[PDB]
């Protein structure tokens, strides 16, 4: 027939074949990412080398074809997923330079080791080590040791890479007719044509502006409490209003300040909700973590997991023999089969990263039958956003209790809210500044507004005047101090999780709503309440089918991420809160430090 019609059988043949070459690739990266070799580099890099050559053939065989002949949106969603360029425009020579140099820099950052001489010998890895340091020590030159080791030995090490890679990617996304590399990753987000409900970039990037403005009295909040405690335990090194050092975060760079609950714990009389001790003491082990994880999917009504994703899992760390990325993964390798990556300890944050990756499992599970281009969640802060749900309707006292791993005589009071909300504020209130600081630093330095060497003057500039978090001792522009992040290094998006964070509060707003909780909304547990999770069951097998904003307005009732049900969730907290710094100075001057004097 027409033209429409021999693009359809395009689609058919495309979905088939790349089914089973994306199910080739999927399996070379996986056994790359859990068995780091050489051998498994170049099977890695050669697959999907290959995949992204048939890519761009169809691209280009697809970039015969018109658009102007769409009736069925999806269809024009799917050729428009295949109309891309993409990033095999740039030359071969070029492209193998930028994959060299990505690679290296995943390899440095994933297996350089910390040799410091401050004490004078000390070479360790990032993971059990490094982080546990920065996690459970409370002394000044231990975290300054870690801090200023991994700063100083392993991001001058990726200053010059990380040069060519900014160079490389922003010439290339400049090809692919985009701004530049940060361009790339904003138009992501785009939503085109349809009724209505389009969506730029620049919007997306005054959104995340609007959302960290309004969020930001909280965190100023959040921060003078933590400083004052710190300054509290650590009597003279928080110099009085200032900032505090960027090692005094209970996390390498200041990501999460979850672990300074331990110190910064609000009512410690009470029995303790952040448990790993109960767990401990309970004998539990992450097979039984995972396994809690799919009773609760159950519960809430979603099928029960595959026993491919038993078999095939790396539920745990593989050890020190074989040296395999252990931030926490889930993958799709197609066909039916799916995997998480999880190096599990026995702690909150493991057992809610473990509810995370199930929940993008089961996101990944129920949009299976749809065709290969839109077997992909609606944004990467959908899937994000499901996972998070997963893990705040975990870490209700009531759900705690339910399994009975809190006592089931515990009593829920006043200040056990206001240690759960405190933990919770604590977590995704320190990521959420970092996250907007970092990836504005990322693109406006794509985007080439700072001058080369600047780029770490600047860097740390912003920090002082963004997370309000400084350095001890200088740095000047021949480090790379933002390279000490996995996903800097890794080529990934992070404002992925600022969204993550306010789509996963406007859908825990909506689906409580949803499952007639009576009450208020931090203590919602969205658990046995079936119909809820058919609910979430039809929102994420939409998939990308669909623009985004329609499945947001089908969950919620919003075209937009929206900032309202997160100031709903720290209501009594910023209470509390604002109650106990009434007699402090909340907020940094731009140009104090104790080491910029």
């Amino acid at each position: 027939s027409t033209i429409e019609e021999q693009a359809k059988t395009f689609l058919d043949k495309f979905n088939h074949e790349a089914e089973d070459l994306f199910y080739q690739s999927s399996l070379a990266s996986w056994n790359y990412n859990t068995n780091i070799t050489e051998e498994n580099v170049q099977n890695m890099n050669n697959a999907g080398d290959k995949w992204s050559a048939f890519l761009k053939e169809q691209s280009t065989l697809a970039q015969m074809y018109p658009l102007q002949e769409i009736q069925n949106l999806t269809v024009k969603l799917q050729l428009q997923a295949l109309q891309q360029n993409g990033s095999s425009v740039l030359s071969e020579d070029k492209s193998k330079r930028l994959n060299t140099i990505l690679n290296t820099m995943s390899t440095i950052y994933s297996t350089g080791k910390v040799c410091n001489p401050d004490n004078p010998q000390e070479c360790l890895l990032l993971e059990p080590g490094l982080n546990e340091i920065m996690a459970n020590s409370l002394d000044y030159n231990e975290r300054l040791w870690a801090w200023e080791s991994w700063r100083s030995e392993v991001g001058k090490q990726l200053r010059p890479l990380y040069e060519e890679y900014v160079v490389l990617k922003n010439e290339m996304a400049r090809a692919n007719h985009y701004e530049d590399y940060g361009d790339y990753w904003r138009g992501d987000y785009e939503v085109n044509g349809v009724d209505g409900y389009d969506y730029s970039r620049g919007q997306l990037i005054e959104d995340v502006e609007h959302t960290f403005e309004e969020i930001k009295p909280l965190y100023e909040h959040l921060h003078a409490y933590v400083r004052a405690k710190l300054m509290n335990a650590y009597p003279s090194y928080i110099s009085p209003i200032g900032c505090l050092p960027a090692h005094l975060l209970g996390d390498m760079w200041g990501r999460f300040w979850t672990n300074l609950y331990s110190l910064t714990v609000p009512f410690g009389q009470k029995p303790n909700i952040d448990v790993t001790d109960a767990m401990v003491d309970q004998a539990w082990d992450a097979q039984r973590i995972f396994k809690e994880a799919e009773k609760f999917f159950v519960s809430v009504g979603l099928p029960n997991m595959t026993q491919g994703f038993w078999e095939n899992s790396m539920l745990t760390d593989p050890g020190n023999v074989q040296k395999a990325v252990c931030h926490p993964t889930a993958w799709d390798l197609g066909k039916g089969d799916f995997r998480i990556l999880m190096c599990t300890k026995v702690t909150m944050d493991d057992f809610l990263t473990a509810h995370h990756e199930m929940g993008h499992i089961q996101y990944d599970m129920a949009y299976a039958a749809q065709p290969f281009l839109l077997r992909n969640g609606a944004n990467e802060g959908f899937h994000e956003a499901v996972g998070e749900i997963m893990s705040l309707s975990a870490a209700t006292p009531k759900h705690l209790k339910s399994i009975g791993l809190l006592s089931p005589d515990f009593q829920e009071d006043n200040e056990t809210e206001i240690n759960f909300l405190l933990k919770q504020a604590l977590t995704i209130v320190g990521t959420l500044p970092f996250t907007y600081m970092l990836e504005k630093w990322r693109w406006m330095v794509f985007k080439g507004e700072i001058p080369k060497d600047q780029w770490m003057k600047k860097w740390w500039e912003m920090k002082r005047e963004i997370v309000g978090v400084v350095e001890p001792v200088p740095h000047d522009e021949t480090y790379c101090d933002p390279a000490s992040l996995f996903h800097v290094s890794n080529d990934y998006s992070f404002i992925r999780y600022y969204t993550r964070t306010l789509y996963q509060f406007q859908f825990q707003e909506a689906l409580c709503q949803a499952a007639k909780h009576e009450g208020p909304l931090h203590k919602c547990d969205i658990s046995n309440s079936t119909e809820a999770g058919q609910k979430l069951f039809n929102m994420l097998r939409l998939g990308k089918s669909e623009p985004w904003t329609l499945a947001l307005e089908n969950v919620v009732g919003a075209k937009n991420m929206n900032v309202r049900p997160l100031l709903n969730y720290f209501e009594p907290l910023f209470t509390w809160l604002k109650d106990q710094n009434k007699n402090s100075f909340v907020g940094w001057s731009t140009d104090w430090s104790p080491y910029a004097d």
